């Protein structure tokens, strides 16, 4: 599913990801939009072999099992498969274990270089939240 930037919003708050760890949510949308294009099935190889997955590319090093990923964890019990669903729930529930494991938001590279600091609240502007 290839998410609206408001419909992803309204979705992301349902799910309480708006203010999640001190976290506005244009932040989310913000790093949804540079790791995804807000399309819930976005698959991207990383250089150390493990797969990026979903509406914000969760690591298979990490938070998922995908089979694939040698000397891996997943720290969010979930097949890699279930971050590609049209609905966001794993997605957002895997997010807030990421967010909470002491980097914050930096844990998403494509935040940190093209969201952090930037006028964020723009990317829920015009939503009816
Ligand atoms: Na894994």
């Amino acid at each position: 599913k290839v998410f609206g930037r408001c419909e992803l919003a309204a979705a992301m708050k349902r799910h309480g990801l708006d203010n999640y760890r001190g976290y506005s949510l244009g932040n989310w949308v913000c790093a949804a939009k540079f790791e995804s294009n807000f399309n819930t099935q976005a698959t991207n190889r990383n250089t150390d072999g493990s797969t990026d997955y979903g509406i914000l590319q969760i690591n298979s090093r990490w938070w998922c099992n995908d089979g694939r990923t040698p000397g891996s964890r997943n720290l969010c019990n979930i097949p890699c498969s279930a971050l590609l669903s049209s609905d966001i729930t794993a997605s957002v529930n895997c997010a807030k274990k990421i967010v909470s494991d002491g980097n914050g938001m930096n844990a998403w590279v494509a935040w940190r270089n093209r969201c952090k600091g930037t006028d964020v609240q723009a990317w829920i502007r015009g939503c009816r939240l």
